[PDB]
RNA sequence: AACGCCCCGCCGGCGGAUGCCUCGGCCCGGGCGGCGACGAAGAGCGCGGCGGAGCGCGAGACGCGGUGCGGACCCGCCCGCCCCGAGAAGCACCGGCCCUCGAACGCAGCGCGCCCCGGCGCCGCCGCCUCGGUGCCCUGC
């Protein structure tokens, strides 16, 4: 149950916020769970999805694995190579089938200096959280 | 007869009710209470690579600069970016640019002056400079 009176629980307001979010909020809302092996390596659960990493689709009619080749931020959809609509002819450029990030698992992440710094920033902040509860 | 017209059992039109759904309205509470001659509110006309309306902006024009945060895209076609910082989208604050009308300020509204050096509106308060008066006096003549 919510106790913060400054946060709205109105359906109309929540949906309006969802449909008119700015760029960074949209990016954060497009996260996927990390695999068990990646969870052990970095002590985090989810990661914003980015072009260049590998995912596994675990639900829907287009299950599979592939590399992320495009992010459509104003639809909340991604295109992964090899997941296409069935073609009318064998000679036509494939049409990707857009997929929501919340039904895939990240298998391997494309690594940057900025990604490293962001992950390290994340870990050092839930370390305080864990130190402040339990143990 | 037959056709035409009017009434059942299937299939088509025309029209847009109904049902379900809605980033919209309306009411109640809380906060705030901040414009302008340092040129406001409002109006006009312009500004995009391919650009009509709307938003935004002002010849530095569909934006420029600084400081922080952010971290891969940029609705089409293009161009660009890609990196342990090398920087796309976004966000906050600060500094500037700011055409013509408008309280609207050389006159007038699209034309024309004065001036000598650059500048030339009104009203008020304070102060200064230059002056007037058979006002009240005084001196000299
Ligand atoms: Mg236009
Ligand atoms: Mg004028
Ligand atoms: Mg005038």
């Amino acid at each position: 149950m919510k106790l913060n009176s400054a946060v709205t629980a109105s359906r109309r307001k929540c949906r309006k916020a969802y449909f008119t979010a700015n760029a960074e909020t949209r990016a954060k809302m497009m996260s996927s769970r990390l695999s068990k092996e990646l969870r052990a390596e970095h002590k985090i659960k989810t990661m914003p999805i980015r072009r260049g990493d590998i995912v596994e689709i675990f639900t829907g009619g287009h299950k599979g694995t592939g590399k992320v080749v495009e992010v459509r931020r104003r639809d909340y959809k991604i295109c992964v190579e090899g997941i296409n609509q069935k073609a009318r002819n064998p000679e036509a450029k494939p049409v990707p089938y857009p997929i929501h990030p919340s039904n895939c698992i990240i298998k391997e992440l494309y690594m940057n200096g900025s990604r490293y710094r962001a992950i390290k920033r994340r870990q050092e902040r839930n370390a305080e959280r864990l130190a402040r509860i339990g143990k």
